[PDB]
């Protein structure tokens, strides 16, 4: 009665993930000077090139050349020997204003709290008690592996490391009345950009002893665990040189790594008025509140908004059968505790502050200091 | 209760993100029309007056990017500045290089075809549901066919005021039925389509209701409580790349199951078969559909996982939502004895070197005949 | 005892000339909000693309998308049927700050009037009495032909006209003790972008009767004058579609059309602190002052500045033999009347005002309302 | 008096504007190495991390722009981020299209080669002076040879602290001599050359004076009053495309006569022979030099003019500054009976289809042997 499941994650240097950070760094820059800034900023990253295309209406003056390179600096690409240098790369800006047709039917002369929607409902939110982060173990480990890599690369423990990295974790599960119990780690994949000096033997030894065994609890690792460490063999070429990078091409890494469901919208580069991001954060907030409240062990929340309606038009709770209360009993507790109007979400989750660059790497969900990761004490 | 609402969306050929998906696959076809073993990883960016090609391509084939890109834009129908974009005078930048030698020496070099390792890692999903003849969710089927009808009436001349950029949403009320789902009624549908300036909003919403909606949605699903948001934002004169920075792979959920099932994150357009983000996802749909069409289940989800350079998949999973007599473990045995999911053999099983990918870059990759992953395989068990 | 000479000129729609106007429009934008703005803005114009590359340190906030398209609008490219549309073209901005090495050894903590130079001398200035504009007849006519074309295109007299145009005028001269006497027009060339409707016969008739005979004095035209009107035949494809355009690729059109001499520097996109532009305008100012003062009929002025010197290091006057006073008598009158320090030129020629977009077409020299075209009343 | 100062400048291979001139001519060679009848109008743009190709090219020839551009950058010597630019990781955008069909149907289509009309209108000049052996002004000769010596010592390793970007000015005191000019003494010379960080300014100015200046300028021209501005602006660590937006054709005076004679405005690099901006200017130098080298005058200037589509030049002019026994009209008769200035015959007379143009893209196009327009033609009169 077992099954497998697999999730992936990337490091700060992945060309797609570089764009997510640059797009949200641009967003943080405008929100710092203009909390009411409308930002829709995409980023393209190819060899020696960072392009900013999109639409922005803001009272803020932003040094885009500075913001981009400071973001590329923090990721760690600072020399030609690594494939990309924040000091000498090309930065192109093709940013205009928010499209005049999109501005009139969404914002301009609205009363914040009673804005309904210019769009539809979709929007999913997921939570599970298999980890204390209330996230699937597959992606929690996948995120933490890339973070340990960047941790050891910056302090000089493994100076041969380079920013671009990808991981993948397969966990063997067992069903337990809708809930899933992780029993062991089946397969681990690690591919990281490296120096020209270190040999393939020293890397795989370090990836297993200083990274994997430092991140994965030993109770999940046994003699049958499969390790694909540097399976491509060579990996000195990385970053925007090895693959074209685009904002919003890791949305499954950004969310639940395959678990739950996804509507389609990407997060990075969009301010709070994009219901693609604010309501996605809110559904996770509700989902985590239910599991940590003891009202279920697994849950999937879907919030079906409508256009000319501020409140949610339909909330359906899928608890997979992990609750004593029915999937409609929890509905009463949801609306008794949560106000999921879009304009009210920004007030409760404090979505006007510039915190979005920190979300554009290692997952928007499951990490400590985020408003939507602190469960709300439910009253019922 | 047992009832719930579900929503899926779709976009027209003129939507900026689908322009990139279509141009990237037009480039993929041109390299496959000369070099079937092309290694294409083309990404397209679309903004005001600019189409940008970026990525890595290695193929013994000469293609005119300026001509291929502009021929696609012409097909979509942006041919004048009054429509916001014109193929004749738009800027076309090319930042294409060769494929990374580090990736090439660990994916497809020196190996015979049946052992070509995965072009990258990642996870892919396959889904199928008995609620439609084409084994697809009704929400995404109706949303796709709405945009397709819009383009049909625009091109033949029935509604000559239509422009290529369009977007639809379909909300359907469902009922949980022993693990499967039963579509009851269409709750709300939304249609925003680009138009010229000299056609009034009354005539558009009148034609949107009678000539496309009622010509696509079966009458039993519509009643007199379904909400019609026809041209809701207001006026839609400015469309195409002028109003949204479009990128390749920003509509992966539209391309697949409209929110049903699951997604692994991989995009389809601009990638050849060696990228398992596309070929393994096409095989998963082929597996899921042949399961449902074979009577083994009514609703099924199938997952695969790969590693960069490894031929065999890392994992396979089967979930049947409880819509089957057999167990999920038994269904996993039936598929492993019937299918071969290595990215070398999937090519032969699906004819994935033929330049027929630009067709798939709109109205969904799944649920339409002419595609080899849509003709089910007779299982043996 | 005769000879020929030929000059060319272009219209507002020439891809190279489009960039000159865009570069100086950017410059005018910064100078309007910051008179002390340092601008070095190049412009590239290809099919559907306008790229801004360069370096700018300024307190001004400039809408580059607006400034570019307003410039493309005024030139007249406003539809896809013309090859270029200000409404739908691509605008890319790759502008940084003035290079930190270039800023310290030129400006930053200087006293304006007593700045010497970060560069050398060169810089030529020319004047001739063959026209009342004090310019060579070859280029005065070449400029005026393109202007009549744009004049008739805007008022609808010739609606089939399009912005891109090139002209060329060959004048037969006769030497007169160093001075040159124009006697007749030898050869005229006109190539203008046109409609798809008008035939090749109607264009050539209009170019000769409504343009040439309206611009050229009839005393210079006879039955032997050679006309190459639309010699390429077809010209519906023009603007940045037919040829890549770059700032500063018509510097001979910008100055004297072959007469005199040139140092090399282009004008458009550079503020007043670039001695390539300010001193070139000043040499013409002195040159015109000498001829209009009656001190010579033709003159070429060369001002050889030095690095650590504010005043000119050496002024040499070449009057071709058209003066009763020696080429060193005029030197005394020059320094008795002109103060050619670079910081003093901006004060006398009022070079901080945003007037540079008007100079980036039809010639920087020889046109009425410019400070360096009003001769100074000389005292001696 | 009769004396005056004159100044000319030159720039190194690493100067941004000359990088574009060199890359555009590297592209021209690659198309001529396969299709001699190429129609190249390549323009290059260089900025921080970006090389942009833009223009119009029609040639039955496949060239790797990513490789050709980066091979040129490697030759110039920008190979690390510590130098401000690196060919291995720089961005290379390509906006090249086909040549305008309206230009092609009125320049070179269907005509046999001897009647190929001018690729454009314009005016071109040719100059020659007896003040040097190579028939060039001393100011521009010395400025060119200074940059060339800098590159010589940088590449062999004599001064391994040199970087590619450099710029020189040479001011020379002259004397008017019966119409010609006599160089008396070098008044001032200026040298700004890019350098690394760990070499002090004393060692640089010491080497700039003794190892390049005194190795290039004849001793009689230098005395103890010549002003030496060696590294005058201060520090020059940041150079190359990072500190100046470079464009093709922004150094036309450096390419020609350093301010002597005159210029018509046409740039040279990136253009094939059908563009008379280059081929007719090469012929004018060939005419002017063979006049001076033939003893007919000491200083001469020659002008030509063309029209788009007309084979024969519109006008030719001769000015000898009064340095000849014969009249300017008689010199115009001698050249018209000896030379053929149609852009179809100039090709055969100068071997202008051979890919030898990248060599000319630096240190001046005139005044150096190996070039056919520098070997004079024995006149007949
Ligand atoms: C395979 S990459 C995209 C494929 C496409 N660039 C191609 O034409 O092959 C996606 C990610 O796969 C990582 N990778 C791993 C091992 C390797 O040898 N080279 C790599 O590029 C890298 O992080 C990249 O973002
Ligand atoms: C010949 S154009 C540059 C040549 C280069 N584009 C080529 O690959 O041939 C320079 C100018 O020559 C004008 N011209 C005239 C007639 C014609 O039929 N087509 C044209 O492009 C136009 O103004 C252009 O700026
Ligand atoms: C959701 S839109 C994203 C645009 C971007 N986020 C922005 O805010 O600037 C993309 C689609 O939203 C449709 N749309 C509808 C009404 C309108 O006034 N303007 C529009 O752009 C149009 O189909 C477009 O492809
Ligand atoms: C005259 S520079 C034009 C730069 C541009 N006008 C600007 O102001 O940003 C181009 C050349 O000026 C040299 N130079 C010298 C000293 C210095 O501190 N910085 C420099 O860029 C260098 O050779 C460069 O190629």
């Amino acid at each position: 009665g077992t099954f497998l499941f697999t999730s992936e994650s990337v490091g700060e240097g992945h060309p797609d993930k570089i764009c997510d950070q640059i797009s949200d760094a641009v967003l943080d820059a405008h929100l710092q000077q203009d909390p009411d800034a409308k930002v829709a900023c995409e980023t393209v990253a190819k060899t020696g090139m960072i392009l900013l295309a999109g639409e922005i209406t803001s009272r803020a003056a932003v040094d885009y050349q500075k913001v981009v390179r400071e973001a590329v600096k923090h990721i760690g690409y600072d020399d030609s020997s690594k494939g990309f240098d924040y000091k000498t790369c090309n930065v192109l800006v093709a940013l205009e204003q928010q499209s005049p047709d999109i501005a009139q039917g969404v914002h301009l002369d609205r009363n914040e709290e009673d804005i309904g929607a210019g769009d539809q409902g979709l929007m999913f939110g997921y939570a599970t008690d298999e980890t204390e982060e209330c996230m699937p173990l597959t992606i929690v480990l996948a995120h933490k592996l890339n973070a340990k890599l960047a941790e050891l690369r910056r302090n000089g423990t493994l100076p041969w490391l380079r920013p671009d990295s990808k991981t993948q974790v397969t966990v063997q599960y067992m069903q337990d009345r809708g809930a899933v119990l992780p029993i062991r780690v089946h397969t681990i994949v690690i591919s990281v950009q490296h120096d020209e000096e270190v040999c393939l033997d020293e890397m795989r030894d370090a990836l297993k002893e200083k990274v994997i065994k430092a991140v994965v609890p030993a109770k999940y690792l046994d003699e049958d665990t499969i390790y694909h460490l540097q399976p491509s063999g060579r990996f000195v070429i990385g970053g925007p040189q090895g693959d074209a990078g685009l904002t919003g091409r890791k949305i499954i890494v950004d969310t639940y790594g395959g678990w739950g469901a996804h509507g389609g919208g990407a997060f990075s580069g969009k301010d709070y008025t994009k219901v693609d991001r604010s309501a996605a954060y809110a559904a996770r907030w509700v989902a985590k509140s239910l599991v940590k409240g003891g009202l279920c062990r697994r849950v999937l929340v879907q919030v079906s908004y409508a256009i000319g309606v501020s409140h949610p038009l339909s909330i359906s709770i899928f608890h997979y059968g992990t609750s004593q209360k029915s999937e409609r009993e929890l509905l009463e507790i949801v609306k008794k505790n949560f106000d999921l109007r879009p304009g009210v979400i920004v007030r409760d989750l404090d979505l006007k502050k510039p915190i979005y660059q920190r979300t554009a790497a290692y997952g928007h969900f499951g990490r400590d200091s985020f408003p939507w990761e602190v469960p709300k004490k439910l009253k019922y």
